[PDB]
């Protein structure tokens, strides 16, 4: 016998969506009230932070979860999208590793665009 098998890999085209050096707006204007660090501690709530995501979230509690997986469970209907995303947040007041959620995207209801050219 043998111990290797199973395997799979596929993505798409994405290098970046133009912009230029340095940045012309840190994800980090301000965000939140963002008061802790050897000045205000109050708890061992997570504090406003950002990974991977430019996008920062507000200040939390531990133990909690800032998931936001679609905005209804409707199946088949016109969503909102309000910043879908998945990110726990542990009982010792951090967050997790980095935002995710692609079990929002894939849905049993979408199928448009192709386009196409022909001689």
């Amino acid at each position: 016998g043998s111990g290797m098998k199973e395997t799979a890999a596929a993505k798409f085209e994405r290098q970046h969506m133009d912009s230029p050096d340095l940045g012309t707006t840190l994800l980090e204007q301000y965000c939140h009230r963002t008061t802790i660090g050897n000045f205000s501690g109050p708890y061992t709530y997570c504090n406003t932070t950002l990974d991977q995501i430019g996008t920062c979230w507000p200040q939390s509690a531990p133990g909690a979860l800032v998931e936001r997986p679609c905005p209804e469970y409707f199946n088949g209907i016109k969503y909102n999208t309000t910043r879908n995303a998945y990110r726990e947040c542990l009982e010792n007041g951090t967050w997790a590793s980095r935002v995710n959620y692609s079990h929002c995207e894939p849905i049993l209801d979408d199928k448009q665009r192709k386009y196409d050219l022909h001689y």
